[PDB]
């Protein structure tokens, strides 16, 4: 009854509905790439933060219309977070080696069912007698987005099909959905500088042919002939997606709590206990979002492999430090059963392989996230044979200064490789990371190139 209560009511329903995306992410949620998911959570963080400020201030000052605007904006941001979270979880799950992505059909029935549900909610909101101006706009924007998505999928489906009857039906259904929503859009435009009871009644009337067309499309699209095979996600994939899922669930739970409390406060703002409860939920919303973003970044393509490569390089560094400390106290035992020449050849071979991987690695770090993991693993693998050969070669180097110089120079190469790996992990193969990492990447490549040259020179002098 009271203004602002309906908005809180709709928000709670929207948060409960969007939570379903999190229960079993075995199909794509949308068309976003992993980097798109990350961008969306960053953008929604800003939007939700401002909306949360708006909720509190307008409940406190009794500005009920703008309180409803703030609840609506927060709900949209939270659904945004969840869609990005669920999509990220799906992409994580399928990319697992032991996981099998399901065959894509002509359409994804879950996306069709979701769109059907979002259109119903938006249409029912337009069918409300006490619906406001900014509520009509958000409901109108929802309808337009989901009907466009539905029509686009119908078009591609009637192009990818061999079945002539299905071809004609997807085209026909698209026509009906499009013609329906066009008729609704016109009635919504008629509201500008008018907004009368006679006109809101025009809009309500126009929703019925849309709902009917959408519900017909949904039925028809759920036929076994069209549906996708849900993916088979390994127990490991499930484990990797878990942090992302848990975080987004905690976000939704505490945001529900924030809204329930906000609802009472809008009615009676003179209530210190409830301000304390609202603040509690708010801090938990923020913590959950931080954990969600950090969880999602852990699972971007190439991130685990950078981490694994960095661990392997650090293991090589420990070996080199150990050999260096043994050398200075004359306690480095000479490597048995292999010659000085053969050990220098193993070093040169490894150094040449590392050298060839530098620029390819940087280009992946720069532009191609799908390559990065591989290049980082290839680079790191060569450091094990190099370290063993260098420790061996040093152990048999007759001059003490030269023995120490060989270890020092091998260490410098390893440390320059570490700096490149850390920089590549930051850039992550995301073209939009350029303005923050480009000069650091150039520096890291320069330092690596220099360290290769210096060690190669030493190895060339030893060959002479």
């Amino acid at each position: 009854m009271a203004p602002g209560q309906k908005e809180c009511d709709n928000a709670l329903r929207q948060l409960e509905t969007v939570r379903e995306l999190l229960e079993n992410p075995v199909q794509p949620i949308n068309d976003m790439s992993y980097f798109g998911c990350l961008d969306s959570v960053m953008e929604n963080s800003k939007v939700l933060g401002e909306a949360m400020t708006g909720i509190s201030q307008n409940a406190k000052n009794g500005n009920l219309p703008e309180f409803g605007d703030a609840i609506a904006t927060a709900s949209k941001a939270l659904c945004g977070f969840t869609e990005a979270a669920a999509q990220a979880a799906y992409l994580v799950g399928v990319s697992d080696p032991n996981s099998q992505a399901g065959q894509q059909g002509l359409v994804e029935p879950t996306q069709f069912a979701r769109a059907n549900q979002a259109i119903q909610m938006a249409c029912q909101s337009l069918g409300e007698p006490g619906c406001t101006q900014a509520q009509v706009l958000s409901a109108a924007t929802i309808v337009a987005k989901h009907t466009s998505a539905l029509c686009n999928s119908c078009r591609l489906a009637s192009a990818r099909t061999a079945n002539p009857t299905a071809k004609r039906q997807f085209v026909q259904s698209a026509k009906e959905v499009a013609n329906s929503t066009a008729n609704l859009v016109k009635t919504i435009k008629a509201l500008d500088g008018d907004f009368t009871e006679e006109n809101r009644a025009q809009c309500r009337a126009a929703t019925a042919p849309l709902l009917e067309a959408v519900d017909n499309l949904s039925a028809f699209a759920s036929n076994p002939e069209f549906s996708s095979v849900p993916a088979q996600i390994s127990p490991e994939g499930r484990a990797a997606m878990e942090p992302i899922v848990i975080s987004a669930k905690t976000m939704l739970e505490s945001a529900g709590g924030l809204i329930q409390t906000a609802r009472a406060l809008a009615v009676n703002p003179r209530d210190p206990p409830r301000w304390s409860v609202l603040a509690g939920h708010s801090r938990t919303v923020s913590d959950s979002i931080k954990k969600l973003i950090t969880s999602m970044r852990d699972k971007a393509p190439g991130q685990l492999e950078c981490e694994t490569a960095i661990a392997a390089l650090n293991s090589c560094l420990r070996d080199l430090d150990q050999a260096s400390l043994a050398a200075v106290s004359q306690q480095l035992a000479p490597r048995e059963g292999i010659s000085q020449e053969a050990l220098h050849t193993q070093m040169l071979t490894a150094v040449q392989e590392i050298s060839h991987l530098i620029e390819p690695l940087a280009s992946a770090a720069r532009a191609e996230a799908s390559q990065l993991g591989h290049k980082v693993s290839q680079m790191a693998q060569y450091f094990e044979p190099l370290t063993l050969a260098a420790v061996g070669a040093a152990s048999k180097t007759l001059s003490h200064p030269q023995q120490m110089a060989l270890l020092d120079q091998t260490k410098t190469l390893a440390e320059s490789a570490l700096q490149l790996l850390y920089t590549a992990k930051e850039a992550g193969g995301n073209p939009k990371q350029a303005a923050h990492t480009q000069y650091a990447l150039y520096e890291a490549v320069y330092m690596m190139t220099e360290a290769v040259e210096d060690l190669t020179t030493t190895l060339n002098e030893a060959a002479s």
